[PDB]
Parts: C-alpha cells; sequence; structure tokens
C-alpha cells in the first residue's frame, strides 16, 4: 500500500553502456557487464521500486564483453578485453577464480557448455574450450580471421557454432576438440548465431541487416536469406522455435519469424541508440535489451507468444 505494478520491470539506468547481459536460469536476476569492466546483478520486478542493484564488482579493469550464469544458478562467469575469465558467486559478486591470460587477444564471446566446460572467443577469431578441472585450454582454434561475435551450442552438445566478423559460420566438434569447417563467407559480418526450428536451422544475423539460414548438418553454405528493413543486426535471441528478436544500430528491437520468414513487428526501441545485447528471462515472459543509451529495458513477450504459432 500503495503497490504500484507495471507490465514490465522498470528500466535500469546504467552509468556506462553494457555489452554483457544475461538472465539467471531460475531467479528474477539480471546480470550486466560494462565497457569499464564492471559487473552488476540486479533483481527485477513488475512492482515499482523493486528493480534494484543487488551488487556490483570491479574485478575487470577493461570492458566486460560477456557474462553468463551457471546452469545451477550459483555462479556468474565473465570475460573481458583484459583477456581474463572470472568466476563470481551470484550472492555477492565475490571473485572465486581468476583465469588471466586466457587468450592472447581481448575476449568478446562466452558460452557455457555444461557444469564444467565453457567456450570463449576473442577479437582476432581465436576459439578456446575449457574444463574448470583441467589446467590450460582443451582446444585452441584460430581458423577464424576476425572477431568472434557470438556462439551457439548443439542441443546434443557435440558441436559449437561460431559467428565471426570474417563473414563465416564456424563449426567445432567439442567432443573431439577439433575444427570441422567454416561456411562459405558472407558479405556481412556475422554478429549472431542461434538454433531455430527444433535445432534443424541455424540463423545468423549480419552487419548488413540480413538473416542467413543454414540447414543443420549443411553448414557449408546458406539454405536461405532474407533482409530486414534495417542497416544492421548486432544481436539476436530466440523466443520460440520460430520467433527470434533482433537488435540493430537504429535502436529498434524487431520480432522476426523464421520459415515463414517474416518481420512480425517492432517490440520496442532505445530511441536513436544502438541495441548492443538481448537476453530472455528464465520464465520466458521478459526480453531485456541493453543499448548505447545506457539503459536495460524490459519487454513483455506474452503478446508475441500468444500470436506466435509453429
Ligand atoms: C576458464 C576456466 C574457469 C572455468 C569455469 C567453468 C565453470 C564454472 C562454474 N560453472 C560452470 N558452468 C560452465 N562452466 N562453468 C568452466 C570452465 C572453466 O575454465
Amino acid at each position: 500500500a500503495p503497490t504500484r505494478i507495471r507490465d514490465t520491470p522498470e528500466d535500469i539506468v546504467l552509468e556506462a553502456p553494457a555489452s554483457g547481459l544475461a538472465f539467471h536460469p531460475a531467479r528474477d536476476l539480471l546480470a550486466a557487464g560494462d565497457v569499464d569492466g564492471d559487473v552488476f546483478v540486479f533483481s527485477y520486478s513488475c512492482q515499482e521500486g523493486e528493480t534494484k542493484e543487488l551488487w556490483s564488482s570491479g574485478h575487470h579493469l577493461k570492458a566486460c564483453r560477456a557474462v553468463a550464469f551457471s546452469e545451477d544458478g550459483q555462479k556468474l562467469i565473465t570475460v573481458s578485453k583484459d583477456k581474463a575469465i572470472h568466476v563470481l558467486d551470484v550472492e555477492q559478486g565475490q571473485l572465486e577464480r581468476r583465469v588471466s591470460k586466457a587468450h592472447g587477444a581481448p575476449i568478446n564471446s562466452l558460452l557455457l557448455v555444461d557444469e564444467n566446460v565453457l567456450a570463449t572467443g576473442d577479437d582476432t577469431g581465436g576459439i578456446r574450450l575449457w574444463d574448470q578441472r583441467k589446467e590450460g585450454p582443451l582446444m585452441d582454434m584460430r581458423q577464424h580471421e576476425e572477431y568472434i561475435a557470438d556462439m551457439a551450442l548443439d542441443p546434443a552438445k557435440k558441436l559449437l557454432l561460431t559467428a565471426s566478423g570474417d563473414g563465416c559460420l564456424g563449426i567445432f566438434n567439442i567432443k573431439r576438440r577439433r575444427f570441422e569447417l567454416l561456411s562459405e563467407p558472407q558479405s556481412g559480418d556475422l554478429t549472431s548465431v542461434t538454433l531455430m526450428k527444433w535445432g534443424k536451422k541455424v540463423a545468423c544475423g549480419s552487419s548488413e541487416g540480413t538473416i542467413y539460414l543454414f540447414n543443420w548438418n549443411g553448414f557449408g553454405a546458406t539454405s536461405d536469406r532474407f533482409a530486414l528493413r534495417a542497416e544492421s543486426i548486432d544481436c539476436m535471441v530466440p523466443v520460440t522455435e520460430s520467433l527470434l528478436c533482433t537488435g540493430s544500430t537504429d535502436g529498434v528491437i524487431r520480432a522476426v519469424n523464421i520459415l515463414p520468414n517474416r518481420v512480425v513487428g517492432s517490440v520496442g526501441q532505445h530511441t536513436g541508440e544502438p541495441v548492443e545485447e538481448l537476453a530472455l528471462s528464465h520464465c520466458g515472459r521478459f526480453l531485456a535489451s541493453s543499448g548505447h543509451d545506457q539503459r536495460l529495458k524490459f519487454w513483455d513477450m506474452a503478446q508475441l507468444r500468444a500470436v506466435v504459432v509453429d
């Protein structure tokens, strides 16, 4: 009394723009990592006043480019232009493990594979796989020629898929610690990669505003492409097996259906400011976006998930 409720959590206003963004797998927590290296965990709620910073930490002294929560919800893993990988505890953001010198170049991309294994990708295209129980990387692959923009995981956890600024989709066999192939290079930098259609399609967003599709186990060349009415796609996240959201340098977040390929419409925008990253809540209800306006914004996915069909 008074309880003031909205349809989404309030915007989170940051002091520096954030490339790192992830939702907790079981709790109403959102993590961000910013261009100064700072990392934050926020509680979020549709009740006004109840979206609050729970902790911040300043262990990285250069840009924190990606963050991810462990599957058990206990740890937050962060990577940085300082070339380090850190393991933090979710409760307080205390540093529990520091893996410095993890790459020879700034780390841009992070993907957790299982409770002991993760992959990192750097600004020169280097890909490494790590088991926390073994010293040194399991794999060191430099077939890519430009930065690793994004990575995705085979549901069977066999293949790691990579999107690179060299215009290629990369395929690595995690189980065999080996390179399989690079796709034919595309005209746009591949900024984003996600699995769609129950793992049967690979969707990659490009710096020219195209989405490329590849068939599963046909990674060598695209099976389809279509363009948005946008100059770029810089980040994507799947909402359903057919629907994903994109963020672009024009600041607009777009809902896009795959096969049939259609722009459903605009979810929202960071007016006139590039969208840097997206994430989806564990419950599926909220999309979060991080923009160059230094805001984390929440969007209700219910209207979409209703309208949406196989
Ligand atoms: C870079 C070093 C440090 C580190 C940490 C982890 C970790 C810890 C906790 N939960 C997790 N879930 C997924 N990976 N993972 C895994 C590998 C690894 O190699």
